[PDB]
């Protein structure tokens, strides 16, 4: 048994408002006494063009900023901006705020997602990074301001929020403190996302999970270098393993007995030879949304 | 389109975690459900590993009085004041009404229909997961044993539908429960016995709902200009484990096949071209796979 869960959502559910600046709304996130937002909220539909957020803000007034929180409307007293997301200071800190963090994540690490419209949760997914920066996900998936979390035993590690939704069926957006993921801009232009590609570490990770579950077909007593693989795996647009991956398979290749190298050459051979209709854990393609700790954590 | 690249999404957990508590009754612990002044478990916390092949539940409650279960909110614990057996669940009623109550109902649901599990071991809350209800009355989920207690449920306006709980792993990985009145979904019962799943079939009308999905998100790449007659569709589905279409499953598809301009039987003979295909590399909404635990109530709704 082995199948993908997203954390519990309580925490985050209590931190989802509604903002809203002219015909502009969106979610934003409610920490203490700031509300965390798009810096986009701001723009005119007229003026999402090539937009100079600084000037347009430094002249909103806070009454042009109105939150909502459940039937509480938070009066804004201030707001500052850092780099893509709209601070909102309000006059009343969230008594619901849990113990967080605020952490930017890199390509394949995952987290989860709470779905939000007009800041009230609809729904929560598990997801990854994808190499090209992007989070797959529809526009039912969840609009602008919806926010990335990880939980490490009572604590939310905020990682992401939702700016934009790319006509490929997937979003792009930034960390809390506003850095984009990826070569995008909070613009209403022609943004396209790159090809995208399979997150091999967590492929390893997620066939390491076979083993410990005794799916164990695909394993074979052949070993591989590290570039021999990255030469094969590229081909297959496969993201490279770097000693990084390598080392933070450390605890799974202990565990099972399977060096990183030993299940690379696997994983190689099923690249080059598919599955011939069999399956791993009860699914027929290969898994690339579970990180090393996903597997370590959950089994 | 609106549902390019859809993922499939759990309910928020929230108004369920607010509920779980910690059930334990002697050296066994597991999960339960709080609401009120009433803790719903699995009735088998009152066995030991001995009792599990051939427990007497009636025999081990009435030797059980109020003081032996232990029950355990966060850092709470509450005082039992009253226990009854309902089929397999048990009904521990304590002196504090959970404060943290939202809207609740409890409803049986049918195989094919979805819902959310908050997996918890030890009333903690662990992890959320959205999943069908297999035609086999199994699910498909991720455990280690502690979450037996663990609730599946719905949220529709805020009023939390409980639908599900966990009781037992099967031999095969799957897991089989009850529903909140303690009656088991499908031919199982808690008891540690040979219990064999009958073979899991795909939730056709769940496919069908997921390719009209496609549709309305100009996703036509899978359409094919045949149709064909309901008994000659069933003959193939049922030789891929498709489960046999009924005339209520045409009718449900109704609101889509009227919102695409494309006959319910039309779409059946695409699937039953798919299925003699494969997809093998091409995709459906962004997803490699066929989907089948996303009901047609979900896509109507998401697809006015
Ligand atoms: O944006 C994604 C992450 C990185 C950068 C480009 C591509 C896609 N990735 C590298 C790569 C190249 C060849 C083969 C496999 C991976
Ligand atoms: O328990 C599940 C519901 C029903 C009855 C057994 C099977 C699985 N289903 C029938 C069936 C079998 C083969 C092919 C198509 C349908």
């Amino acid at each position: 048994g082995f199948r993908k869960m997203a954390f519990p959502s309580g925490k985050v559910e209590g931190c989802m408002v509604q903002v809203t600046c002219g015909t502009t709304t969106l979610n934003g996130l409610w920490l203490d006494d700031v509300v965390y937002c798009p810096r986009h909220v701001i723009c005119t539909s007229e003026d999402m063009l090539n937009p100079n957020y600084e000037d347009l803000l430094i002249r909103k007034s806070n009454h042009n900023f109105l939150v909502q929180a459940g039937n509480v409307q938070l009066r804004v007293i201030g707001h500052s901006m850092q780099n893509c997301v709209l601070k909102l200071k309000v006059d009343t800190a969230n008594p619901k705020t849990p113990k967080y963090k605020f952490v930017r994540i890199q390509p394949g690490q995952t987290f989860s997602v709470l779905a939000c419209y007009n800041g009230s949760p609809s729904g929560v997914y598990q997801c990854a990074m994808r190499p090209n920066f992007t989070i797959k996900g529809s526009f039912l998936n969840g609009s602008c301001g919806s926010v990335g979390f990880n939980i490490d035993y009572d604590c939310v590690s905020f990682c992401y929020m939702h700016h934009m939704e790319l006509p490929t069926g997937v979003h792009a957006g930034t960390d809390l403190e506003g850095n984009f993921y990826g070569p995008f801009v909070d613009r209403q232009t022609a943004q396209a996302a790159g090809t995208d590609t399979t997150i091999t570490v967590n492929v390893l990770a997620w066939l390491y999970a076979a083993v410990i579950n005794g799916d164990r077909w695909f394993l074979n007593r052949f070993t591989t270098t590290l570039n021999d693989f990255n030469l094969v795996a590229m081909k297959y647009n496969y993201e490279p393993l770097t000693q990084d991956h390598v080392d933070i398979l450390g605890p799974l290749s202990a565990q099972t007995g399977i060096a990183v190298l030993d299940m690379c050459a696997s994983l190689k051979e099923l690249l080059q030879n598919g599955m011939n209709g069999r399956t791993i854990l009860g699914s027929a393609l290969l898994e690339d949304e579970f990180t090393p700790f996903d597997v370590v954590r959950q089994c």
